[PDB]
Parts: structure tokens; C-alpha cells; sequence
């Protein structure tokens, strides 16, 4: 998520989103804030790989 935002960049969130980029990138472990920002174009279950095992720097 993180090379993806950088090369394609096609959603990007610089309304809500930035204020919990600049929290998440350090502890993400919000369950209500994280979906509403990965609900507008990423899928639902991309919430539950944020624990573990999933893309964390893609």
C-alpha cells in the first residue's frame, strides 16, 4: 500500500485520511477510523489483514 499510493496514486486521501496517516504509520491499530478511509475504494477484508500477514508497506 505504501508503493502503490506512491507510483499509481489513483486514491488519494487528503481530506480525513492525512490526519490518521500521520498516527496510523506509527501505531495503526484503529478498527473504526481504518475502515471508513478503506471503504471508499478498498475492500472491507483488507481490514482484517492490517493485523498480520498482509501488505504493510505495498
Amino acid at each position: 500500500i505504501y508503493w502503490i499510493a506512491d507510483q499509481f496514486g489513483i486514491h488519494l486521501a487528503t481530506g480525513t485520511a492525512r490526519k490518521l496517516l500521520d498516527a496510523v504509520a506509527s501505531g495503526a491499530s484503529l478498527g473504526t477510523a481504518f475502515a471508513a478511509i478503506l471503504g471508499v475504494t478498498l475492500p472491507a477484508w483488507a481490514l482484517a489483514a492490517a493485523g498480520a500477514l498482509g501488505a504493510t508497506a505495498a
